[PDB]
């Protein structure tokens, strides 16, 4: 029995897939803690590790295998279902078993992604401070046609103090906030003027270490829904430029309220892709 997480139908991923578009030919790189490549519900085609002592194909934390699952859990008779199940998955390890990464490691991951022709980059990570190297790394990738997607942050909204993290804060990166199954903004979701779009981030079930599946909360779970949506949009319209894919996502987002808390609203892949 394959489970279908609320997240896929909520963003209308199921409608698009039913049309035949599943992300085939689109190269998606997941910049995270790696992925458990042996997971039976995943097909990791390659990648690289910029973390010392850990190869790219193992995940001693769980976070990367979970994010990876939301994007591409295989469409079959077992486990869960990804947003773009026929995508080419590349595991780029830039975070350690503790889920922490240095700027250089991340920067290497971004550069590797660009140099190796990836189509979409997912970054479910973020710090309080940026870096000039990271900004260059991300500007060039996007300018080279790569769709950059990152988690907005899990600092909630205490105050009126823009809590968007980096690299989400950068102009070339799409900042993704999180909503629950009722489409309401999850309390932990970062707010700020850079907040672009929302996606399911509360209570998302996906592939998890050592051939199992678990439920997690966080904007980190939200980002992969958008990365996969970009992959769907690209599989249906391969001649689109990154920003064009970007524009479809924002323009067709379902209005939820003030952008400071919701961006342009909840993504709708069917409207975005047509
Ligand atoms: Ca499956």
């Amino acid at each position: 029995a394959q489970t279908v997480p609320y997240g896929i139908p909520l963003i209308k991923a199921d409608k698009v897939q039913a049309q035949g578009f599943k992300g085939a030919n689109v190269k998606v790189a997941v910049l995270d803690t790696g992925i458990q490549a042996s997971h039976p519900d995943l097909n990791v085609v390659g990648g690289a590790s910029f973390v010392a002592g850990e190869a790219y194909n193992t995940d001693g934390n769980g976070h990367g295998t979970h994010v990876a699952g939301t994007v591409a859990a295989l469409d079959n008779t077992t486990g869960v279902l990804g947003v773009a199940p026929s995508v080419s998955l590349y595991a780029v390890k830039v975070l350690n078993s503790s889920g922490s990464g240095s700027y250089s490691g991340i920067v290497s991951g971004i550069e590797w992604a660009t140099t190796n022709g990836m189509d979409v980059i997912n970054m479910s990570l973020g710090g309080a401070s940026g870096s000039t190297a990271m900004k260059q790394a991300v500007d060039n990738a996007y300018a080279r046609g790569v769709v950059v997607v990152a988690a907005a942050g899990n600092s909630g909204n205490s105050g009126s103090t823009n809590t968007i993290g980096y690299p989400a804060k950068y102009d070339s990166v799409i900042a993704v906030g999180a909503v629950d199954s009722n489409s309401n903004r999850a309390s932990f979701s970062s707010v700020g003027a850079e907040l672009e779009v929302m996606a399911p981030g509360a209570g998302v079930y996906s592939t998890y270490p050592t051939n199992t599946y678990a439920t997690l909360n966080g904007t980190s779970m939200a980002s992969p829904h958008v990365a996969g949506a970009a992959a769907l949009i690209l599989s249906k319209h391969p001649n689109l430029s990154a920003s064009q894919v970007r524009n479809r996502l924002s323009s067709t987002a379902t209005y939820l309220g003030s952008s400071f808390y919701y961006g342009k609203g909840l993504i709708n892949v069917e409207a975005a892709a047509q």
